[PDB]
């Protein structure tokens, strides 16, 4: 009974969560697991000020109102070559990673490690947040409050 979450450097607060290395989370547990790090979803004026900090991603993810890629560059594999918060049009289905907004988070860059998920509640499962640089955090916990999620 195991969970890993891959985070990023925060941007304004800003960061990227992919859960067990697959787009697996549905709006309503993306916003239960931003909650698990004293986080929500970010709105779009969010996002905007963390890509113009330097944050882009190759990966679609929830924000308030909407599924996004912030892209910096152009990459062809990555938003179809677009720059800038890159919105998701049309797709058949509803899972993909999130995306998350701590207020607490540094101004600018902030390419420290998460070392705790300080507001999971009491559960059974042993979730391990994942940084980019291979450092990890586990606790035993829950954060999905919907049963369809689990
Ligand atoms: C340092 O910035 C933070 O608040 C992060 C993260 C954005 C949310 C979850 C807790 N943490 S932490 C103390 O690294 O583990």
């Amino acid at each position: 009974n195991q969970i890993d979450l891959n985070v990023t450097c925060r941007y304004a607060g800003v960061f990227h969560v992919e859960k067990n290395g697959r787009y697996s989370i549905s709006r309503t547990e993306a916003a239960d697991l931003c909650q698990a790090f004293n986080s929500t979803l970010p709105t779009m004026d969010q996002m905007k000020l963390a890509l113009s900090k330097g944050f882009e991603t190759c990966r679609y993810g929830f924000i308030e109102g909407n599924v996004v890629i912030p892209r910096i560059h152009p990459n062809a594999i990555c938003a179809a070559n677009h720059t800038g918060v890159y919105i998701l049009v049309t797709s058949n289905t509803s899972h993909y990673d999130t995306y998350c907004f701590n207020a607490s988070a540094p101004p600018e860059e902030d390419c420290t490690s998460v070392t705790d998920l300080p507001n999971s509640f009491d559960g059974p499962v042993t979730i391990t947040i994942v940084n980019r640089d291979g450092t990890r955090y586990s606790k035993k916990g829950e954060y999905r409050t919907h049963q369809e999620d689990i």
